[PDB]
């Protein structure tokens, strides 16, 4: 299950996951922190933000204990861009496909 707790094998596959998402063509806006010059008021509509970078630090320091955690941080990436960003905006479709890429490679990882 999800719960399960994370192996040091485990880990090597959620590295590998990690960089397939930062090599991804979409994956631009979500690579750093966001830069409040690059969105007005991001940090006032966002309270719990998530960016790559702190997953792969998280992931270098062996803070996740259960892959439902680190699935969690990714999710707050993708739920944070679709509720800052209206439906229309290419900012959300990055979303809408670097997400849809994460269960591909997901479903990988756990099979
Ligand atoms: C307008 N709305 C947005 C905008 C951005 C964004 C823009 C620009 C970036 O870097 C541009 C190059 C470096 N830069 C410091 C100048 C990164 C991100 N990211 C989201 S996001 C995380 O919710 O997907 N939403």
């Amino acid at each position: 299950s999800v719960l399960t707790p994370l192996t040091e094998k485990d880990y090597e596959g959620l590295k590998r996951v990690l960089r397939s998402l930062q090599a991804h063509k979409m994956a631009w806006p979500f690579l750093e922190p966001v830069d409040p010059n690059d969105a007005p008021d991001y940090y006032g509509v966002i309270k719990e933000p998530m960016d790559l970078a702190t997953m792969e630090e998280r992931v270098q320091r062996r803070y996740y204990e259960k892959l439902t955690e680190f699935v969690a941080d990714m999710t707050k990436i993708f739920d944070n861009c679709r509720y800052y960003n209206p439906s229309d905006s290419p900012f959300y479709q990055c979303a809408e496909v670097l997400e849809s890429f994460f269960v591909q490679k997901l479903k990988g990882f756990k099979a």
